[PDB]
């Protein structure tokens, strides 16, 4: 098996987030807490990379190395790095427990070295119409980086 | 090319370490600053993994695939993240500039997700003798680890 963390960084955002899986062939599953949010629902991906020297902004964009346009986790057309949104409770905090068919630990589009980034706002999932669409394709309207982490080889 | 990156965090020591490779068939040039350090040298490795949920420990062993003995960047016998000592100047900066031919950010050997960690001892680069002969063929008796920080991949 494959195990891998990110612990995220921000200004007043932080938190941790593992990711596991048992082999090439099964589903990555991705869970943590996020602390200091907003309450509410909060954009959250795999973003291209892990480079932290220009804060959350280095990171790039949204992983997608199958060139498709932006989704969420349930979309037929999304990017690798699509995994929704998180939801903060009355506290700040986002308790997060997901799987994943995309995002893997093996192979040419392993995730590990690349980053997980949290959102201000909330992720339109593509579904973005009129002048959001164009946007919503990209990055799902979900605003500013709160935080980021690199995704780090950690022992299975 | 590849490029990589490791921000370096410390309770008192920091630093920035860029790897570059223009193909998997060159050698990796590593280069940055390290500051904070006390004056003199400081062993300097690549560890086996980037998960920092404990600080520096969380870091494992000394990188080293193919199963060989602690030396130094020049032995014969050496682990792959064995870069030596770096040399922190009168005002605890170590400006860094080395090439490694073990170090590669291609393959399944990459260094990619793992971490550099610059220690609060110098690496003897696995000469030590007598009583101190057992630990420097694994660590070069560089004692504590002082910073450490994943090595995120980077827009080349
Ligand atoms: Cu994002
Ligand atoms: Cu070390
Ligand atoms: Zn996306
Ligand atoms: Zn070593």
């Amino acid at each position: 098996s494959n195990r891998a963390v990110a612990v995220l960084r921000g200004e007043t955002v932080t938190g941790t987030i593992w990711i596991t899986q048992k082999s090439e062939n099964d589903q990555a599953v991705i869970e943590g807490e996020i602390k200091g949010l907003t309450p509410g629902l909060h954009g959250f991906h795999v973003h291209q990379y892990g480079d932290s020297t220009n804060g959350c902004i280095s990171a790039g964009p949204h992983f997608n190395p199958f060139g498709k346009t932006h989704g969420g986790p349930k979309s037929e057309i999304r990017h690798v790095g699509d995994l929704g949104n998180v939801e903060a409770g009355a506290d700040g905090v986002a308790k997060i427990k997901l799987t994943d068919t995309l995002v893997t630990l093996y192979g040419p589009n392993t995730v590990v070295g690349r980053s997980m980034v949290v959102h201000a706002g909330q992720d339109d999932l593509g579904e973005g119409v009129g002048d959001k669409a164009e946007e919503s394709k990209k990055t799902g309207n979900a605003g500013a980086r709160a935080a980021c982490g690199v995704i780090a080889l950690a022992a299975p």
